[PDB]
């Protein structure tokens, strides 16, 4: 007798982490990509110094990788790592209740450079519907992941990337603490003064109201219709068990938006549109198989 939740939790343990093959070597040693991958130039033009301190430091990041992702029905990452490479890796977060990006997927893409550990890894959000979304303050349209741990963002000297003690759970869990918010819109520097103020909570409603939408979209809608093969097996499992809780969210949010105003009217109606296509997607959905 366990709770959905518990359901969840123990299915989507089980996706976790894994290899895959998105890459492949020819004859002449020269790689060929068989997944989208943003960081394919810098892995082909590579001039690979083949590192053994390198190779050690990053299997210990794959061991990290493969014990310690966060799980949880709020907000989950999944991991997949080149069968061969140790630098390729392929994400998906969830997004946390609670907060505009809730319940979608979000892809992102990871390349640890031929200088790691001394520099930080690379990492960039696929998801951003071809960059017609700007996600987040720190998640630009291009995919631009910002967060002073990957040196993409300010802070103080202790909170950037650190070759000693840094680590790519550590990045991770940087984008679900500090990108991945409720009021997002204040990730903005110097807006955080607008905060408890109508002029900032007005502000935040219409940044919301914009996220939320995309989310539906893109991360929901998009990731359903077009999953990475990497991802597939999550995305479907992940949408089928929480269909009803997404169709409820959705509903909120609509009802929470009508509330207010000529943007907000603008994104409760985008909302509306893709919330209907999301219903026939989730209904469409075939039952999978590693349920019990």
């Amino acid at each position: 007798l366990k709770s959905l939740e518990e359901k969840y939790v123990a299915v989507m343990k089980k996706l976790q982490f894994d290899t895959f093959e998105m890459v492949s070597e020819d004859e002449d040693g020269k790689l060929g990509f068989k997944v989208n991958y943003h960081y394919m130039s810098q892995v082909k033009n590579a001039n690979d110094a083949n590192s053994a301190a390198r190779a050690r430091r990053l299997a210990q990041e794959a061991v990290t990788l493969s014990t310690s992702l966060p799980l949880s029905s709020s907000s989950s990452v999944f991991v997949r790592c080149d069968e061969e490479r140790l630098d390729i890796m392929k994400v998906l977060i969830t997004g946390p209740a609670d907060t505009p990006y809730a319940n979608g997927c979000f892809e992102f893409d990871v390349y640890f450079p031929q200088d790691y550990p001394s520099s930080p890894p690379l990492v960039n959000l696929e998801t951003t519907g071809g960059h017609s979304v700007r996600f987040n303050p720190n998640l630009y349209n291009d995919g631009k992941v910002c967060l002073s741990i990957l040196n993409t963002w300010h802070g103080r000297p202790e909170e950037k990337w650190n070759p000693q003690t840094s680590s790519f759970l550590q990045v991770l869990v940087s984008v679900q603490s500090l990108i991945l918010v409720a009021e997002p819109y204040f990730n903005e520097p110097g807006y955080e003064r607008s905060r408890g103020t109508p002029s900032g909570t007005q502000s935040s409603r219409e940044y919301d109201g914009n996220i939320r939408q995309a989310t539906v979209k893109w991360a929901m809608l998009e990731q359903i219709r077009n999953p990475s093969p990497c991802f597939k097996e999550v995305i479907h499992k992940h949408f089928y068990l929480k269909r009803v809780e997404i169709m409820a969210q959705c509903e909120e949010w609509i009802a929470d938006i009508q509330q207010y105003g000529r943007t907000m009217s603008h994104h409760a109606a985008a909302l509306k549109r893709h919330t209907a296509q999301l219903r026939e997607e989730l209904l469409k959905l075939p039952c999978p198989e590693g349920l019990d």
